[PDB]
């Protein structure tokens, strides 16, 4: 099948173009496929690219369009007043504006399908939302149309959604097209995905990025493979990760660092709309915020998350519990047995399932994935799938037995549901994974475990010292290991926040000078300095020239190997925004070598202003260039919930930075 119409090199400089006599008489059927080529860098707040209208007097609402907004939300209308039908979808974060300083080439299907009474949009690529309606309304069914527009609807024959933008080809067919013919559609884009819908992770969501560049030149990647939509823990997540031998360019096929089977793996579209988008997956075990570094001694590659036991969070975590009890000097886990209403038990040295109530060791031991034996025989629970069938959130019971982990629900001994740390190792640099092991308490029985700061650790350069900043209640608690990963002691420094969510990246400005940065509850973001490997921390100050939002956002920051304008760099990666998680900018600042003091003196712009930045993940790759992965979004937003594939990877030069 040809194009029954096909444009070229169309200005949209708040003034219509009218396409009538060249798409109206061609236009038959009752199904349709709109391809469109679009820019748009300076977009209006709302602005309809493409639009079929009945433009008489009184059928102002009888119309299709394909618009857009300048928070980079793409949808379609389809309404007819005679047939009582007004059909409008939408998702936010649908878009790209600008990358490198140009304007960025969007690529748009919109498949209108009457076989299957579904209305689908693609843009650059990926699939953003898909719609089926009771009864369908074919584009060209609307009656009395007699437009057919780029860059505004023509309503009772004035303009309106006027568009600011640029169409390089709008095609139309007689069809609707197969997903197969949508995939062989060529693509300019700015960005690939180094995690996506449909992989090896069968998560339709991620979030939480990471980044980091082993010594070997691979670069490596770890993420919250996210389940039950966006959502935070409580949830079902695992810690996926995946690597790249060839400077980014392309990325190995994502695995799990770790990984809990109580719930099925299910790729699920959750839920968007405002009576069912809070549905969260609550009898499930996950883990949340990974952060990863390299042992320059061992070789070994060390990946941190906070794990959360079935149905928790951080909202409901037991703070005044560790899930540990202390035995002069040792840290034993503690656990709760069916049918008793105390933590009777502690998994002592072999795993031995210990009752601390008859001081009795029993018939039970944990193995190393933290799998209950009874009498050295594997005890299985069966597992849960999720499902919207019934028109709420079911979880329920699917015939599939799986080992039982004192992390479950359904396990017979519990661990204190609170969180937890766990690392884990790979001695391949990422092409598997050893199973996890949890982290002791690094501040009492009766407080529950600090939160692991997502991104990279720091691997100071002239020892073997390795650290993880992680957060608690009014503190950045360092954990520091010199012995690569084997023991960790506690560095903590009071931070002048209650209830900061102080999500802390650090860098080593010279040796043992170390400069965290982080997030804070001020509108800024704050850092402090240890010149003594992290032994002791300084009081904490702010940075000017950039803006967040009161909650704050995850900071990302590099220490870039090479020299600009004869300084050392730092590099900064953060939305500039005091309106939402959206204006994300790469800051370059030159550390002054006399105080240490840092002059943040290029702000580059990943995307417009307005177009969603959130978490973010940074890395010098081995040939200087900077990976950046980072979601696509306003992952704040009660709006933006439950995207599919916006946590996504670029490749910057530092000319293009400056
Ligand atoms: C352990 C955990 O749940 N971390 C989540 C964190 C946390 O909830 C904080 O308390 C509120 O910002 O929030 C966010 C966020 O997008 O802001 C992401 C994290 O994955």
């Amino acid at each position: 099948i040809s194009p029954i119409f096909q444009g070229g090199s169309y200005q949209l400089n708040n003034k219509s173009i009218d396409i009538s006599s060249l798409l109206l008489d061609k236009l038959s059927g009752e199904s349709q496929t709109v391809v469109m080529k679009f820019k748009a860098d300076k977009p209006n707040s709302l602005q309809a690219l493409f639009g079929l209208s009945n433009s008489k007097a009184g059928f102002k609402n009888n119309y299709f369009s394909i618009f857009m907004r300048d928070s980079g939300e793409i949808g379609v209308e389809i309404r007819d007043a005679q047939k009582g039908i007004n059909y409008l979808f939408s998702r936010p974060a649908s878009l790209w504006g600008k990358h490198k300083g140009q304007a960025v080439e969007n690529t748009l299907v919109f498949v209108s399908d009457s076989k299957d009474k579904t209305y689908t949009m693609y843009v650059n690529g990926i699939e953003v939302f898909s719609e089926t309606v009771d009864t369908f309304l074919p584009i060209s069914n609307i009656n009395g149309i007699d437009k057919a527009t780029l860059g505004a609807v023509n309503r009772e024959g004035k303009e309106h959604y006027l568009a600011k933008g640029s169409i390089d080809e709008i095609s139309l067919f007689n069809k609707a097209i197969s997903d197969q013919e949508v995939s062989t559609i060529p693509l300019s884009n700015p960005f690939q995905l180094i995690f996506q819908s449909g992989d090896s992770t069968q998560a339709n969501y991620f979030r939480i990025p990471t980044l980091y560049t082993l010594s070997s030149g691979r670069v490596l990647s770890s993420i919250d493979a996210r389940y039950g939509g966006t959502h935070d823990s409580k949830s079902k997540i695992n810690i996926a990760t995946s690597y790249s031998d060839d400077n980014g360019k392309t990325w190995s096929e994502p695995i799990f660092a770790m990984k809990f089977n109580d719930y099925e793996e299910q790729l699920v579209y959750w839920p968007r709309d405002n009576k069912l988008k809070n549905s969260q997956i609550s009898g499930s075990a996950s883990f949340i915020d990974s952060s990863i570094v390299e042992d320059k001694k061992s070789g070994k590659t060390i990946l941190l998350a906070d794990v959360m036991p079935a149905g928790i969070g951080n909202n409901n975590a037991n703070k005044a519990d560790s899930g540990f009890k202390e035995i002069n000097g040792h840290y034993y886990l503690k656990l709760k047995k069916n049918g008793d209403n105390d933590f009777r038990y502690t998994v002592r040295e072999n795993g031995v399932v210990y009752n601390e109530t008859t001081n009795k060791p029993t018939n039970y031991t944990i193995n190393d994935k933290y799998e209950v034996l009874e009498g050295g025989k594997s005890l299985t629970v069966e597992q849960y799938s999720v499902d919207f069938d019934s028109g709420s959130l079911r979880e329920r019971h699917n015939g599939k037995q799986v080992p039982m982990n004192v992390f479950y629900k359904d396990s017979l001994f519990k661990v204190t549901p609170t969180n937890y740390i766990a690392m884990t190792t790979s001695q391949n640099r990422g092409e598997s994974w050893e199973q996890f092991k949890l982290l002791p308490p690094f501040l009492g029985e009766k407080h529950n475990g600090t939160y692991l700061c997502p991104g990279q650790g720091l691997a100071l350069k002239s020892s073997n010292r390795l650290i993880f900043a992680t957060y608690t209640s009014g503190e950045l608690t360092y954990l520091i290991s010199d012995d690569s990963g084997q023991t960790w002691k506690k560095s903590s420094a009071s931070i002048p926040f209650k209830n900061a969510t102080a999500e802390a990246q650090m860098v080593e400005l010279r040796d043992g000078v170390i400069r965290t940065f982080f997030r804070t509850t001020t509108g800024k973001i704050a850092y402090m300095t240890s010149r003594d490997s992290g032994e002791t921390w300084s009081k904490v100050s702010y940075i000017d020239g950039i803006q967040q939002t009161s909650y704050g956002t995850q900071v990302s920051a590099i220490k870039y190997s090479q020299l600009i304008d004869g300084k050392e760099a730092v590099i900064l990666s953060t939305p500039n925004s005091r309106s939402g998680r959206k204006g994300g900018q790469l800051v370059v600042g030159l550390v002054n070598k006399e105080d240490d003091s840092i002059d943040w003196k290029y702000h580059y712009d990943i995307d417009l202003p307005s177009y969603g930045y959130a978490y973010s993940a940074i890395t010098e790759l081995p040939n200087h260039h900077i990976g950046v992965l980072f979601e696509k979004y306003d992952s704040w937003s009660r709006n933006e919930l439950h995207l599919s594939n916006v946590v996504q990877y670029i490749d910057l030069e530092i000319n293009d930075l400056t």
